[PDB]
């Protein structure tokens, strides 16, 4: 009731900013996160009791692979949590509620593999869900641990507010399907540009925070160079486990799953900063203007990857 969290001095201040990263101590990360919340969303927005016992099922849930893993959840919600800090007044209570929720949920039960191997490999998931396979089972996974005795951090809504945040935790996680990016980040381009851009237009809205979460997931490409380097090594090391898999069915996987192609890492970084990261983080600044720093690490970063390539490290 009157019970802050509190976290130590450097920590109290530099979580407020983008470039934050959540350490190598685990058991800090409930705390960071439940800090998170409080500061957001208010120390009365979730019963603390329900709180705690949903994120420590929701950390279950999330399995020990090199990225994405608990720390890959706590890091998307610490830059939602940024975004939603340096933009206070745009967002409704239920986003403010929803949006942190769906950041630690939207990757629950990930097992290392993307979307397309599943399909290949006949995964009964791919059955279940032919599109954004991985991202329809997080959201039934984050419905599942909600469903838990005692784990209803959203039993305090009115029935139709229930509906609301769900649905906003159903779209922000369905939209870190980075295949669903592209077009929706062209049309944000064109809707911002010709000046129909309205946030009171609900489909409008849902774009946005579906450019949020992109932003939001990518944001290991806004941290300092050995965040992000070393963080590079994790992505990786999935990606070729997958390209190693795809051998295995048979099927010769794309260069960036190839650990044969090891060497041209630095070059296939550039690519992704061009193709998805920069335009992300530009779109991002022009509809949000405060979350200019994510655009500006992101050009440090692809700078730093620009020096790798020219032999400078
Ligand atoms: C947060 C985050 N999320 C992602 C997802 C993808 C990627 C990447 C990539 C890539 N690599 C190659 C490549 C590599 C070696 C040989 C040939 C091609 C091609 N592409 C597109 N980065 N990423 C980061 C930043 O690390
Ligand atoms: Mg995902
Ligand atoms: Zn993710």
């Amino acid at each position: 009731g009157l019970m802050q969290f509190t976290l130590p001095v450097r920590l109290c201040k530099e979580i407020e900013l983008f470039h934050f990263d959540i350490g190598p101590f685990e058991n800090m990360w409930p705390g960071i996160f439940v800090y998170m919340v409080h500061r957001s969303c208010g120390t009365s927005c979730f019963e603390l009791e329900k709180l705690c016992r949903f994120i420590m099922s929701v950390k279950k849930n999330y399995r020990r692979v090199p990225y994405h893993n608990w720390k890959h959840a706590v890091t998307v919600a610490h830059c939602m949590y940024a975004i939603l800090q340096n933009n206070h007044t745009l967002f409704t209570d239920l986003e403010r509620k929803g949006l942190l929720i769906a950041c630690l949920c939207h990757d629950l039960d990930h097992r290392g593999f993307s979307n397309s191997y599943l399909q290949k490999f006949d995964h009964p998931l791919a059955a279940l869900y032919s599109t954004s396979t991985m991202e329809q089972h997080h959201f039934s996974q984050t419905v599942s641990i909600l469903q838990l005795e005692g784990h209803n951090i959203f039993s305090t809504l009115s029935s139709s507010e229930y509906e609301q945040v769900l649905e906003i935790i159903r779209k922000a996680i369905i939209a870190t399907d980075l295949a669903l990016y592209f077009g929706n980040r062209k049309q944000l381009e064109e809707m911002y540009q010709t000046g129909s851009l309205n946030l009171n237009n609900q489909s409008h809205r849902d774009r946005v925070i579906g450019l949020m979460m992109t932003a939001c997931d990518l944001c290991s490409v806004t941290k300092l160079w050995p965040v992000t380097k070393l963080t590079a090594n994790d992505i990786y090391a999935e990606f070729w486990a997958e390209g190693d898999e795809m051998k295995k069915l048979g099927i010769q996987p794309i260069p960036m799953m190839d650990r044969d192609k090891k060497d041209e890492v630095p070059q296939g970084q550039l690519g992704f900063y061009n193709a998805v990261a920069i335009p992300c983080y530009t779109t991002l600044t022009q509809i949000l203007p405060p979350t200019e720093p994510l655009l500006k690490a992101c050009r440090d970063n692809l700078s730093q990857w620009e020096k790798v390539i020219r032999g400078e490290e």
